């Protein structure tokens, strides 16, 4: 395509949302390719990320941990305001690892404060994708601060599974995992700073061990349960999408499944089917989709059990509907 | 199905076994769906993971480390009666990962010391899936403290390649591998505790570096090896089931290799074919297909290798036969 | 094949090249079958890898780490020649997880100083698979000192994609992943040892932690950089063979993608498609097949970016040819 039938191309600006929500979107596209707008101001800002109060000087797109998801769909192309305020002190950027070149945009975003740069790139390719800022020198710090999220670009025709049938969600969920290394006292307590700057070679110290303190779901142990759990019923059609920009995990819905996971996140790689826990590599997103069958509260974590309860790895999804006593029933109730 | 054609489905009782070994079953299903029911009683008691006397606190199903695995076909349900003798202490339940509702079923199978439950569900996924003890905020420690075991829901038709071959096995044996983590004194030898509460708090610290101190197959080190090491012979075909409720594993047959592999351990979803190392993350079981073509002794490990032979999870294959000089052949045995 | 029918067999002697090069080789077979030849020198010597001067006591094959890449194709006998000078101290042999029987040679091929032998297997499964020593009662620590390395088994037919679709690429390229346990001093200063044994002891207790000190390509930080970045042009079609014999990783083309990548590293397994970043486990090879689209450097890394930008495994590519404002452009560059 030409600069020419390019900038003749429709345009939708797109609002944002914050995770674990999606911005409004048709799963199968509307019309020919368009340059979809999106805007995005950096925000570097102190988060509490535990019932403790433990704090975290993060660094987040549009405001918040993960960053939002963006949408669209193959071949359409991405135009990204990226906007870098100057109350900021650090130079961000932004790799998008489903675009082509310049280090996924990289190259081509370094803003400082007080600056702002637009990108486009065509979405070539179908599927989740991680994004994170990556600047020459600090790159790891900037993104276990919090600095990604992901985007999806659904295919065309909308999904299908391996075997060209349809596969249609009622209900979409953001799940953004995020490894924090908080540096601690001699008393084993975490260490509070009073700019970012401050935490930097402690924290170092701490991702040297490659042992995160914490493993959370939206920015915080939490924050996916209570009056913020995910919401479903039985009968309906949910794709949870997951990203962990920097180290592995392995999803599962307690009580459910995966129905079909394109673990890899990639659309044109067939998904797995009746997935118990799936896997998604350190540097990538996968998606889920499930049909649920029973109602009552589920758990869904990162099933190495000690990141999910120990660490922070659990969101709960809240169900309503009737229970099915074929799929599964109490013969006897816990007795003498 | 109706009330009626449940109710009227036929009973079996099937008698578990231990593990490596697996129950007597049939491939394809001999009949329509029925209830399958297994029973195990919960035992709580103090074992030796290695040759320096190093104890552990074990909960396990039906007295082992992993739990019995039970086998049943795709549309049978499985019945377990689960006992919680008032010899014991703590309390549990299971969670069936192929189970659908109440938390795999542990939000109904909560037993203190002193009770029983029954519980039943219908086994509509095929493939290999992992079962733990589950209670409600100490789900990692009785996990990590060998809690957990495995079943294969069979298709009705059997396993099957890629491509529809049917793939019939002629014997399988069932490595659940666990991780342990020990807590040791400043001098670096493990602690003993007279109950398994008082080792709690010493351990969360130890599972929260995310280390284990052992990674063995069937409770110890050097459980499946020397006189204990697993057995075939050449033309044999073998099916090895593994799981690993917790961590990551990555199975590798020294000398062999995994003709077929689920590795997510669903037959639903086609195996990986001529596997030299597979993975399976944690919170799943997986399977590996093979017919052995030389005779010797082989080692079955997790490919970490510190994990295989400084923490324990290392196991053996004694197989008898024919040497095959084709396959290979020493040309020049070591020489000056 | 008989004895005879083999001893009738073409020979080919090949001359293996230092990684990341692939020696002269063609992706579909020439002619039938035949023994295929190949000679090690195993070099025990002392490698720096980073720019603060630490020491590895290395066992490396044809002197290098990792060792070079060995291609044959399906069905071919690769017969090695493998030799321990009297220089050496230290046991040797040789274990490739593409051959069938003794452990993959290991068991065949124990050679001390002054020793050397011939094994010969037949490569009846096509991908690339791992080969490295494994001297009973010390197997991590050879391995995790540079011991290992990978050959290609190429299909006879060349490489397809999932369609049966020809992929061929116009280069290729071997990335060898070590992770290195360096012990340390009070001062956290790595500790530099006469003789290999010396910090055998040592090195144990850092294996331990299942932690390494440092995650490198081609044996050091920055090997693959600078004067050794791997080199490409847009429209070119590149394989990249990645091993890692002992611990898992999550390869990552900066600024591309892995366009078909056998992440299990066998061709009769379908490759994923249009993957952003994809998994090794360890104890395995992978290849991922891309085509530049874009010039630029891009970086290769180990997706955790901790062990990429903190650890040592990053490596670059620089790509000649002219930019694509269709698939991205600075619509607006950094500015107030
Ligand atoms: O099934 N997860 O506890
Ligand atoms: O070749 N197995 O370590
Ligand atoms: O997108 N690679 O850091
Ligand atoms: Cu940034
Ligand atoms: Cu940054
Ligand atoms: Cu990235
Ligand atoms: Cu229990
Ligand atoms: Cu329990
Ligand atoms: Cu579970
Ligand atoms: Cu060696
Ligand atoms: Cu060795
Ligand atoms: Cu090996």
């Amino acid at each position: 395509a030409t600069a020419a039938e390019i900038a003749a191309l429709p345009r939708q600006k797109v609002e944002l949302v914050d995770p674990p929500f999606v911005h409004a979107h048709s799963q199968v596209a509307e019309g020919g390719p368009k340059v979809v707008e999106f805007t995005m101001v950096i925000e570097e800002k102190k988060i509490v990320i535990d019932d403790a109060g433990t704090e975290v000087h993060a660094m987040a797109f549009n405001g918040t941990v993960p960053g939002p998801l963006m949408v669209v769909h193959q071949d359409d192309y991405l135009e990204l305001t990226l906007i870098n305020p100057e109350t900021n002190t650090l130079m961000h950027n932004i790799n998008f690892h489903a675009a082509t070149g310049a280090l996924g945009g990289g190259g081509l975003t370094e803003i400082n404060p007080g600056e702002k740069t637009i990108l486009r790139f065509k979405a070539t390719k179908p599927g989740v994708f991680v994004y994170h800022c990556a600047p020459p020198g600090m790159v790891p710090w900037h993104v276990v601060s919090g600095m990604n999220g992901a985007i999806m670009v659904l295919p065309r025709e909308g999904l299908h599974d391996g075997k060209g049938k349809a596969l249609t969600y009622d209900k979409i969920y953001y799940v953004g995992e995020q490894d924090f290394y908080v540096p601690r006292d001699e008393n084993g307590k975490y260490k509070k700073y009073e700019a970012p700057g401050d935490a930097y070679e402690d924290t170092v110290k701490v991702m040297r061990t490659l042992t995160p303190t914490h493993v959370v779901f939206n920015g915080a142990v939490g924050a996916l349960t209570g009056d913020k759990a995910m919401t479903a019923a039985v009968g309906e059609k949910v794709l949870i999408v997951h990203s962990q920009a920097n180290r592995d995990t392995r999803p599962h819905l307690i009580g459910g499944h995966g129905d079909y996971v394109w673990a890899t996140g990639k659309f044109n790689t067939p998904p797995d089917v009746d997935q118990e826990t799936w896997f998604i590599p350190g540097g990538a997103a996968g998606a889920a989709f499930y049909t649920f069958q029973q109602p009552g509260i589920y758990a869904y974590v990162n099933h190495n059990l000690i990141e999910a309860f120990e660490l922070g790895a659990a969101a709960h999804f809240k169900v309503t509907g009737e229970w099915n006593d074929d799929l599964m029933t109490s013969v006897l109730a816990p007795s003498g």
